[PDB]
């Protein structure tokens, strides 16, 4: 059972209401198959909405900090705070875009390489996008973001290229809004 001081601190750290947090704890609780107060990666497969998504494994893996194979409710709620609709909080443009950047930056060297970009594109596009056109999408996308000529995208570049775009209305970002709502509801 979630203690009230725990609930008040989450509320302040994350921006979820008392009510939202209570609902998410119950979802946390139903997902905890080992009844040990934490979730493993495999536990996240019982969120089929997440798991079936093309970036599912990546989104899930992102709940786990380096070295750790179990996430607690606090860790869980902190990650979800990145997914909240805007309305520096954890759902700020920067924090939210950093979560997204992290989906692409598989080796965590803080740059998206051409290959890393290709791997996400291959996961997301439809049946009729050719390997050739994949190369051109990856190259143009790098071209548009790259301002220091390393042919890789840094976080600043990733953010810059979206500086005057409404991130909040992007489909992938709206997935995250939807996910957080469905976990709660
Ligand atoms: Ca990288
Ligand atoms: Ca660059």
């Amino acid at each position: 059972l979630l203690r009230d001081e725990e609930l008040e601190e989450i509320k302040k750290e994350t921006g979820f209401s008392h009510s939202q947090i209570t609902r998410l704890y119950s979802r946390f609780t139903s997902l905890d198959k080992g009844e040990n107060g934490t979730l493993s990666r495999e536990d996240f497969q019982r969120i089929p909405e997440l798991a079936i998504n093309p970036l599912g494994d990546r989104i899930i893996n992102a709940f786990f900090s380096e070295g750790e194979d179990q996430v607690n409710f606090r860790g869980f709620m902190r990650t979800l705070a990145h997914f909240r609709p805007i309305e520096e909080p954890l759902n700020s443009r920067s924090n939210k875009l950093h979560f997204a950047f992290r989906l692409y930056d598989l080796d965590k060297d803080d740059k998206i390489s051409r290959d890393e970009l290709l791997q996400v594109l291959r996961m997301m596009v439809g049946v009729n996008i050719s390997d050739e056109q994949l190369g051109s999408i990856a190259d143009r996308t790098i071209q548009e973001a790259d301002q220091d000529g390393d042919s890789a995208i840094s976080f600043t570049e990733f953010v810059k290229v979206l500086e005057k775009v409404d991130v909040e209305q992007k489909m992938s970002i709206r997935f995250l809004h939807k996910l957080a709502a469905a976990l709660e509801h």
